């Protein structure tokens, strides 16, 4: 278990009954990795973040924000309004905190905010990289079957109709990762399951245009799954090709990690060393492909 | 005008292998700490003045902040006894792992619910040497706090809990003012100083006070605010002072009023920043003096 890590804490105002805390490490750098996560993820959600930040020390800063919609009484806020809040932070970092570029790093349902931001951000030229982590399952899982997707859409529309958009427990048979109906109701792509895995295996190319297509800068996908699910080599090839051919940058990396996951697509224990090495090397390799000039 | 980023140390402790609880510590060179817990919608550094507080305390008390687990989606949803328990686990960690020799517990908003529960059941009661509680109060005859509105809210919560709607704070909007989950109301206790102090003192319900301020066996600062439209009489202020003094489990209780700007839903819009800092510092200082004799 990590020792307490030093850094700087501030909040910025959403409305004036909602302050959003931001924890910044190693700001002596001229640029930052900005992490946003799932609704049930906390600052330092992954213990390896302390190691990540420290390895990045001198090269990249490490900044963490807690998603407003992870908190009781946020609205309840959808993915577009949370993305809006993260965009205002990105602006604060660029303008007030000497950051020249940002690598967006999203885990779990944080990846929904990133796709939303990448097509609508006021700061697109400053978001130079994207890192996305996700736990994937079989598309034939009843959750992600055509019927499963339709029943969830309907269920969410009814919950919103009853004014029950903040009750993640009302969502427990129609989805796996904890999520509010309100985050589901706005659209977009909750996780890499909807953004990458399902559309690549089913060859849904117009869906992929809406997701990875909007990413016009280097992309790292970090994929995990519960031991039970054994993606075919074919499926791994289809996903690699589907992502490369349809991302808006040609520089995509797709890596697989030995994270321990439950049967509901949450990481219990990350492959510590693997995550840190894949991130350091992705940032350093894209540092080389750019300085090619 | 708002605070620069503040330096401190961040860690998390496991509540369970899915929820980790962040804790932000400042100025741990001291050998004791003020520990803050708040309402479910209150974030780390909820009050801008906490930066100034921690600064003024530096060298004397550390300043530690935890986010209430039930403030997060996916918490259970957790009632007040379990939140309290999680806070008690942090107190234990601070005592053994961070050379904290005493803890001043500081709660704002519905965080106060946890403090009363803590103080009666803590494994660490000997190390909790001061309590500071802040609340916004309204007229008890407000339709939320009349005998009937209490019964109506009590019933409404029972109904939601039976539906499995314990996490749905939006379902509580007509039956309570401050944002709160049904699950937090359902376990009982005293959500805020309205229920713990104001209502029972004005209504001379002194048995209730034994369960609230009666469990507090160390010096207590009560920090009271109200919206400008509420004008408590001298008599009612007197009855509240009398009730707290006669029924707290320790004679060293201070009851102070603050010129906080509050809306009509018992939320602080702007703390009287200088008043809060000064009252907290003077309370901590005066109680050190009292204890040193002899």
């Amino acid at each position: 278990r990590p020792e307490p890590v030093q850094g700087h804490l501030f909040t910025y105002y959403k409305d004036p009954y909602c302050k959003i805390p931001v924890f910044m490490m190693n700001m002596d750098a001229r640029r930052c990795v900005l992490w946003v996560g799932g609704q049930t993820e906390s600052l330092l959600s992954f213990d390896y973040f302390t190691n990540l930040a420290e390895e990045l020390q001198g090269d990249w800063a490490f900044v963490q924000v807690e998603v407003p919609s992870g908190k009781i009484g946020s609205g309840p806020q959808d993915h577009a309004h949370d993305a809006e809040d993260v965009d205002d932070l990105i602006g604060i970092l660029l303008r007030d905190h000497c950051m020249n570029e940002v690598a967006l790093f999203a885990t779990s349902t944080g990846t929904q905010l990133v796709f939303e931001l990448l097509e609508n951000s006021a700061h697109k030229s400053s978001i130079t990289r994207v890192i996305l982590h996700g736990v994937v399952c079989d598309p034939e899982n009843p959750l992600f079957t055509p019927e499963g997707c339709a029943a969830r859409k309907e269920h969410v529309e009814k919950l919103m109709a009853e004014g029950r958009g903040e009750d993640s427990l009302a969502m427990l048979k129609h989805y796996d990762i904890p999520i509010t109906p309100a985050r589901l109701a706005g659209g977009g792509f909750p996780t890499l399951q909807e953004a990458v895995w399902n559309p690549c295996i089913r060859k849904e190319f117009d869906v992929l245009r809406r997701s990875v297509g909007v990413i016009k800068v280097p992309l790292l996908l970090m994929l995990a799954h519960n031991v039970q699910y054994k993606p075919s080599d074919e499926e791994v090839g289809t996903v690699l090709e589907g992502v490369r051919d349809h991302t808006g940058c040609n520089r995509v990396t797709v890596s697989y990690f030995n994270d321990t996951c439950d049967e509901l697509r949450r990481v219990l224990k990350a492959a510590e060393s693997e995550h840190v090495a894949a991130i350091l090397q992705f940032l350093a390799d894209e540092d080389e492909f750019r300085t090619e000039t």
